[PDB]
C-alpha cells in the first residue's frame, strides 16, 4: 500500500509540542532520531489529507519562531 | 545511475541482531542501523525489488506476530556505493 | 504550496564528517543533517536547490574519497512543504 511519509525536522526542544500534534492528528505511530546540522519526525500518514493537516500545524504554530523543515517522500508499506 | 529499492525496516531494539542476520543472508550487500524513539531502524538500498520483499516477508513472518514493526519501500536513485 | 526537490543522501565513515560538510557547505548547499549510524558511521541528508548540485555534492565526496573510505550516495524525491 503507497504512503506519505511525511518528515519533520525541528529543532530539539519542540519535541513533545510536535509529538502531541502527530497523536492528535492521528498518526498510528512515529520514529523520531536525535540530528546535527535538531530532532527529525518521520510518520507514514493514512493519507494525504493527514500528513498535511500536521505538516500545516507544525508550521504555522512554530515556523514564525522557530526553524525547521517539512517534507513528504513517497513509501509503499509492506508490512505494520 | 540505477534506480533501486530503500527497504526501511522499523522495529524493536531487541530484534537488531536477529534482522541484521536476515539482511545478510538474503545477500544484502550493506545497510545502515540507527536507534530510534517513538526501536531501531535499519535501511537498506536492495539489488532489485525481489530482494527487498524477501527480506520483509522473512522479518515479518518471522518476528511481526510477536513484536511491533513496519517494514516499507522508498525509490532511491543510487550515484554511488 | 510546494516544491519538489532532491534529498541527496551521503552515508560514510564517521572520519569524513568535517571534511563532507565542508564539501556541502561548499557547493552551496543551504542546509543539512548528520546522524550516527552502524551497520562507525555517519549519514547527511541535504535537500538540493537542484539536481546539478546534488550530483556536484556527489561527485565530489564519490571520486575524493571512495576508493579509500567506504560508503554510498543516493538521491530521493522530496516534495518540500515548509522552509
Amino acid at each position: 500500500k503507497r504512503a506519505n511519509k511525511l518528515v519533520i525536522v525541528t529543532e530539539k526542544v519542540l519535541l513533545k509540542k510536535v509529538a502531541k500534534i502527530i497523536e492528535e492528528a492521528g498518526a498510528t505511530g512515529y520514529t523520531v532520531v536525535d540530528t546535527g546540522g535538531n530532532v527529525k519526525f518521520e510518520v507514514l500518514t493514512e493519507n494525504r489529507e493527514m500528513a498535511e493537516k500536521i505538516a500545516d500545524q507544525v508550521a504555522i504554530k512554530f515556523f514564525t519562531d522557530y526553524a525547521g523543515i517539512i517534507y513528504i517522500c513517497e513509501a509503499e508499506v509492506l508490512y505494520g
